[PDB]
C-alpha cells in the first residue's frame, strides 16, 4: 500500500525505443518461448532495435521475489501464485488440439473419442504449468490412452510426430508453429479438455515505469485475442 | 522376466535420460525403429539436471544416460556414440549471411545465445568471451526449443550443435556454416551403471543405440 505513495512520487527514467539499450527480462514456459519469440523479435527489429531480451523459466527459482527488485520485468502465462503486489491482464485462451503426421495411416480429422483411444501417443508431462494437467484430466474422465512415450517437454514432439505413428495432444498455438515445418496435420480435440488462460503479469512497482510499459503495449498489440 | 529378454513381447518401460538436443536427435529415429522391433515396450524420458542422477541409476529407476555427464565415474560404464561439433545457423535468404562465414562477419551479425545451464553447451559463452570474440547478444534464452523459428523469422545467427541443425535445417528453411570460432567438439556417451550391465533388457537397448547412432566405424 505504502510503497505505491513512495514509488509514483519518484520521478520516472525516461523511455526511447529508437536509443534505448536496456535489458528486458522475462518469465514464460517453453510453448511462450516458441510462440511468443518468433514475432516479437521480428517487431523488436523494426522498432527498439539497440534493446535486448532475455528469457528464463518460471520453473527456477522465487519469480515473486525477483519481479519485486526488478530482476524479471514481466511475465507471461498461468502463474496462480502472483496476485498481491502483482497487476495481471488476459492475452488469450490455449485450446487444445490433437496433431499427427500428414499421412498418417488411420488418424482422421475430425477424430472420434474411440479412435483417440485405439491410437498410441506420446505424451508431454509439463510440470507445474497448466498443461502438466492435461494427463490427470483424460485418466480422470476414463479416457485409455497407450503411453508410448513419455517426454518433459515440448521440443522434440514436431519431429517425433513426423517419423512415427504416434499421435499428441498439444495447444493449438503450438501446433500452428509445427504443422507446416514438420509436415504435420490437426484435429479438433475429442475430449472435453478445458481452455488455458495466457496471462501478461507485472508488478506493481513498475506500473508507471515507461520501458515496462511501452513493452506491455506491444505485448497487448501483438497477442491479445480480447 | 530377468533373466532372458524377448523384444518383441517385452511390456517394459524403459526410463532415459538425454538433454533437449538429446531428445530431438535420438527420439525420433528410436521410435521409428522401436515400431517394428519392440511393439509393446514403453519409453520415458528426463532431463540429467531434474532429480538425482546417480542414485536414481543405483535403484534402476534410469536405466541409460546420453551426453556428456562428467560426473558419472566410479560405478558408471561409458560408451562413445560421437562427437559433435559447433555450426553456426540462419535463415537460408538471409540478407548477407554466408557460409563459410568470416569471424569479422561473426562478429558484426546479431545473435540469439542459448544459456543451456549444467550442460556441455553452457560453455559455449565463456569459451568466446575469453578469446575476445565479440557478440551483441539480442536475445537471450535458456534453451533450444524455439531457435529454430526464431532464426526462420528474423535476421539473427545462432551458435548451436550440429546434430541440432540437422533436425532444424529443412523444417525451418534455415542454412548451416562452419563455425569460424574454434570451439571444442564435445563428446556424446552412453552411460549404465555397473549393476545393470548384464541385464538381459538393458544390453538390448543399449545394443540398439549403438547401431542407430554411434559412429566408430566410419570417419
Amino acid at each position: 500500500a505504502l510503497n505505491t505513495l513512495e514509488t509514483a512520487l519518484t520521478t520516472r527514467d525516461s523511455f526511447d525505443p529508437f536509443a534505448s539499450t536496456r535489458t528486458f527480462n522475462l518469465a514464460m514456459t517453453d510453448i511462450g518461448e516458441m510462440y511468443f519469440m518468433p514475432p516479437l523479435m521480428e517487431a523488436l527489429a523494426q522498432r527498439a532495435p539497440h534493446i535486448q531480451i532475455s528469457t528464463l523459466r518460471p520453473g527456477a527459482g522465487n519469480l515473486k521475489e525477483d519481479m519485486e527488485s526488478g530482476a524479471v520485468d514481466l511475465a507471461l502465462g498461468l502463474l496462480p501464485e502472483l496476485q498481491t503486489g502483482f497487476f495481471q491482464r488476459r492475452l488469450f485462451r490455449h485450446r487444445y488440439v490433437c496433431m499427427f503426421r500428414k499421412d498418417h495411416p488411420s488418424a482422421k480429422s475430425p477424430m472420434s473419442l474411440k479412435q483417440f483411444s485405439e491410437l498410441e501417443h506420446v505424451g508431454v508431462v509439463a510440470l507445474n504449468t497448466g498443461h502438466g494437467e492435461v494427463d490427470g484430466l483424460l485418466e480422470r474422465a476414463g479416457i485409455k490412452r497407450r503411453m508410448r512415450l513419455v517426454v518433459p517437454h515440448f521440443i522434440a514432439i514436431g519431429p517425433i510426430l513426423h517419423s512415427t505413428d504416434l499421435i499428441a495432444t498439444v495447444p493449438q498455438r503450438f501446433a500452428v508453429r509445427c504443422e507446416v515445418p514438420f509436415g504435420l496435420t490437426t484435429s479438433p480435440h475429442p475430449a472435453k479438455l478445458p481452455d488455458i488462460a495466457i496471462n501478461l503479469f507485472w508488478h506493481a512497482k513498475y506500473n508507471r515505469d515507461p520501458g515496462n510499459m511501452w513493452l506491455r503495449q506491444l505485448f497487448v498489440e501483438l497477442f491479445s485475442e480480447a
